[PDB]
């Protein structure tokens, strides 16, 4: 609602970005949890190890229910009952189950390193002179890595921010980990700049300035800083995403003026 999504993003970017010079990618995506062999034996114990398992959640569900905040409850008591449904399948599905999220995890690690690698490939090989990256850092939480070339020392620079105030080693470190394990290999290590901007702390409002930190970074030009955030600003970044948005493609300006 208020939330943008990866769709809104991405319009907003292409529409503000001469595309000869800039390449707008997909969104790089991070999961915010991790699978832990504990998590995983909810596929796989049997016997009695499955009867102990099966026994705790159905205990937690008993206690999730009595948690005193409506939206945690709701969401800890969901999944409480869906670990009870997942416990209750064959063997033989939980098994296809957990080869799924095996799957899902590997494709969505080898898709961030191509989209780095393609944005790498388009400032170096194909002429742009900046490559614009979304990254999710978990559900809704938005922020940019934008991408660049110096030919003359044969270097790439990578430019970040986040808009709540959080560096770019949020979350243990998982996209300086990405970075790495996809160019820390190059002739010349790939330097990061983390423009470590606190913007505005409502999560709401990082797919706003996502899109502008983006296109302004892009363009060499300042982001705008924790001063000049404060306020309305983030109205009217949003007020303005949605005439752009209007300009072009109506169902996404009504979604980003939603209240939620």
């Amino acid at each position: 609602d208020y939330w943008y999504t990866e769709n809104e993003i991405t319009h907003l970017l292409t529409a503000q970005l001469d595309e000869k010079k800039f390449s707008v990618q997909p969104a790089i995506t991070f999961r915010n949890t991790a699978l832990t062999e504990e998590m995983l034996k909810d596929y796989t114990a049997k016997g009695e190890e499955k009867n102990k398992i099966l026994a705790e959640v159905q205990e937690t569900i008993k206690i999730a229910n009595l948690i005193p905040d409506k939206e945690e409850r709701a969401l800890m008591l969901g999944d409480a009952k869906k670990r009870e449904e997942i416990l209750k399948l064959s063997d033989a599905e939980r098994e296809k189950l957990k080869n799924d999220l095996l799957r899902g995890g590997e494709a969505q690690q080898q898709i961030n390193e191509d989209i780095l690698n393609r944005a790498t490939k388009d400032i170096k090989d194909n002429g742009k002179e900046a490559a614009v990256i979304p990254i999710e850092m978990g559900y809704g939480h938005w922020t940019v890595l934008v991408a660049k070339y110096d030919k003359k020392d044969n270097q790439i620079i990578l430019t970040f921010n986040d808009s709540l105030g959080n560096s770019i080693n949020y979350d243990g470190q998982k996209l300086p980990k990405l970075i790495d394990k996809t160019l820390g290999n190059l002739p010349n290590k790939p330097i990061i700049i983390d423009e470590q901007t606190k913007q505005q702390t409502d999560q709401s409002a990082c797919g706003v300035f996502t899109v502008d930190n983006g296109i302004k970074i892009a363009k060499g030009q300042a982001i705008l800083s924790t001063e000049e955030s404060k306020g309305e600003k983030g109205l009217r970044l949003r007020e303005h995403h949605a005439q752009i948005l209007t300009d072009a493609m109506f169902k996404q300006d009504a979604q980003w003026i939603r209240q939620q």
